């Protein structure tokens, strides 16, 4: 009773607090990620000490309480989290340590730039991504591969073991065995790893499929002498520094180079689109579900775009929640092409979940699962990559209709969507397997490059050698964020784009849904966003879909037409697909 009733109190303070603190803290991160100077670092530093006195205070009293014995669920759940003090767990001197090697990872990271001699410097965003994704001379393209690893990569190394150290010490307090179990147990499932296994093999054929299909075209157009059609493919040649997706290289792999062209960046930039337009675009497209639309504050506070008043920033694009039901913001540095449309979606449903959850304690703010999270804006680009929408938008003459047209168009989505399925898995197996120990710092890159190997079928174009570290030239690595998220969100945005097409009565193939203006597919998104984290998952995954398991067949489900003609292609040219000579390097 009274113990039930001192729960229920803690909670409430642990709430009114939280939101004040938490809302601070995000205010000097945001000004850091704005406007990297050393007076921004150093107020984030700090807010970093209040922040942890408020977590290891309430933390503390927390753990007093036995979960286990407390009737209501949702209090039981909260107090359950907040008795993890995840950094705050450390000794004060590991803390401003580990505080500080996290502020001088993400800085070198967004600084670095590669620079010719005696001429220009570039930097990742805007510069070397669009040289990845235009050009077409081997030579350029591995300058700006070797490059941004040799600034940025080589230049995160010297931080990433105490990193190690410190964030498995910080677990380890917390009742993890590392930071890796930590992690996973965002998920609260005991066959995470079994299951997520499961999902990766089951997108196997497809990806071998297109791999074989893609390692073709680029023998065709970078010569045999630099392409083993039985060995992995260069990993400077995907259109994306970390060949995670590789729609960049369309223009390479064209099945049916006849039918009509859905190049877009021209019509974008010709009719005036602007990265407002962009985003304006995005909460279009979430009203028209009947969703939510973004605060008149999120137009004024948010960087849309590459400040060019010489300030520094973390460009990496990303959403904001600012614990107070009110202010949410993205810091993008968008341009203006399809690919960033993309992730203005992306990022707009990272807030349009953080509006739905708004008025849940804190502690519940958070994905399904950070799947979720990640999944929310992708279901609405699928349906914002179609011809069809694209079309109505005017920057496709024609939708087509032809299956010609219909094959180039899911060619398209899979050198995003299929490439993306083995990145994803595997960027998370090496951390998991750098935190639990079993890959030392003398190890990083080798084993890096095995799974590089192993899962994507990728080479180094040129050989690494003692000082790279190449896992440091991706954002994620030394900025400490999760990865497993990504892949989970690919496999599960499928099974949503599924369900609200089918909640939109849409008939007929799915890769041809387009949910705009279904209020319908609105609601069953609303309903499973307005949860936050109050449930275990499967709930939300069955509110959506009507089943609540994770599956690759919605996935496979759109991409059958392709797979079907990628097999039928592939066997005509008799390919081998995989990467026998898995030896093999240009
Ligand atoms: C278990 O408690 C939850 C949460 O209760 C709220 O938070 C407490 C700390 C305290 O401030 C309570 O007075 C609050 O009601 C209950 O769920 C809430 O229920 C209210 C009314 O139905 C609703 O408006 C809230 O949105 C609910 N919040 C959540 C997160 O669901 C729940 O009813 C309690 N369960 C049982 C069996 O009593
Ligand atoms: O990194 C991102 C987008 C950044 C983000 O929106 O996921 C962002 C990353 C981040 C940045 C700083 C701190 C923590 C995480 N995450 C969020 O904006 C976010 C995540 C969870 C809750 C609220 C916001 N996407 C991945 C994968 C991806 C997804 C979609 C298209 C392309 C690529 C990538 O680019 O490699
Ligand atoms: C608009 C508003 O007041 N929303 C509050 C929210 O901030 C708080 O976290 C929650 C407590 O669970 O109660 C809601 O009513
Ligand atoms: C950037 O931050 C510095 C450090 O506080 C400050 O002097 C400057 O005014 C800020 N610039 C902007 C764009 O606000
Ligand atoms: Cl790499
Ligand atoms: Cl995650
Ligand atoms: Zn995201």
């Amino acid at each position: 009773v009274t113990d039930e009733a001192e729960a229920s109190k803690f909670v409430e303070e642990y709430d009114r607090t939280s939101q004040v603190v938490w809302n601070e803290y995000a205010g000097a991160n945001w000004n850091y990620n704005t406007n990297i100077t050393t007076e921004t670092s150093k107020i984030l530093l700090q807010k970093n000490m209040q922040i942890a006195q408020h977590t290891l205070k309430y933390g503390t009293q927390a753990r007093k309480f036995d979960v286990n014995q407390l009737q209501n669920t949702t209090i039981k759940r909260i107090i359950k989290k907040v008795q993890d003090l995840e950094r705050a767990a450390l000794p004060a001197q590991e803390l401003e340590e580990y505080n500080k090697i996290l502020l001088d990872m993400e800085t070198t990271y967004s600084v670095a730039t590669v620079c010719h001699p005696q001429g220009s410097c570039l930097q990742l965003e805007p510069d070397l991504t669009n040289v990845m994704a235009t050009s077409r001379k081997y030579e350029d393209l591995l300058w700006a591969w070797e490059g941004w690893r040799d600034k940025a990569g080589r230049a995160i190394l010297q931080f990433y073991p105490k990193y190690v150290e410190l964030i498995n010490q910080a677990a380890r307090l917390n009742g993890y065995v590392d930071a890796g179990d930590s992690w996973r147990s965002m998920y609260e499932t005991p066959s995470l790893e079994q299951d997520l296994e499961r999902l990766f093999q089951e997108l196997q054929p497809l990806y071998l499929n297109l791999h074989a299909y893609v390692r073709r075209a680029l023998h065709r157009h970078y010569g045999a002498q630099h392409i083993n059609l039985e060995g992995p493919i260069p990993a400077h040649l995907l259109g994306n520094m970390w060949a995670q997706t590789w729609s960049n290289i369309y223009d390479l792999v064209v099945p049916f180079p006849s039918a009509p062209s859905m190049d877009t960046t021209e019509a974008m930039l010709k009719q005036g689109w602007t990265p407002r337009r962009m985003f304006k675009e995005a909460d279009d497209f979430f009203t028209s579900l009947g969703l939510l639309p973004v605060p008149p504050e999120f137009w004024q506070k948010s960087m849309l775009e590459k400040p060019t008043d010489g300030r520094e920033v973390v460009c990496h694009a990303s959403a904001w929640d600012f614990y107070n039901g009110k202010d949410f913001r993205i810091k993008q540095c968008t341009t203006v092409n399809l690919e960033d449309l993309v992730v203005a979606h992306h990022e707009m449903g990272h807030i349009q979940y953080f509006m739905q959850y708004k008025d849940l304690p804190v502690a519940l703010r958070e994905g399904a699962n950070p799947g979720f999270h990640e999944a929310i804006g992708d279901v609405l680009a699928l349906s914002v990559s179609t011809p069809k929408h694209l079309h109505s938008l005017n920057l496709l003459s024609s939708e087509g209709g032809s299956d010609e047209h219909d094959i180039n168009f899911l060619m398209k989505m899979a050198l995003d969507k299929i490439a993306f399925i083995p990145f994803s898995y595997l960027v998370d197996q090496w951390r998991w397997r750098v935190f639990d120990g079993s890959i030392t710092k003398e190890n990083y890159n080798q084993e890096w490059w095995s799974l590089r190997l192993k899962y994507q079928g990728l080479c180094p174009p040129v050989p690494r050698t003692q000082g790279d570290f190449d896992p440091g030239a991706k954002f994620h690595i030394p900025s400490s964020v999760p990865y497993i998220r990504y892949f989970v969100s690919f496999i599960i945005q499928f099974q949503f784009h599924e369900a609200l097409c089918q909640a939109a009565g849409h008939t007929g193939p799915l890769h041809k849904c387009d949910i705009y203006q279904s209020k319908e597919a609105g609601q069953r998104l609303a309903t499973a966003m307005k949860l936050g984290f109050s449930r275990p998952w499967p709930e939300a995954m069955q509110l959506i879909t009507g089943q609540p398991q994770m599956s690759a067949s919605a996935m496979l489900s759109y991409f059958k037409p392709l797979l079907d003609w990628l097999r039928t292609e592939n066997e005509l040219h008799g390919e081998k697909l995989g990467w026998p000579q898995y030896n093999w390097t240009p």
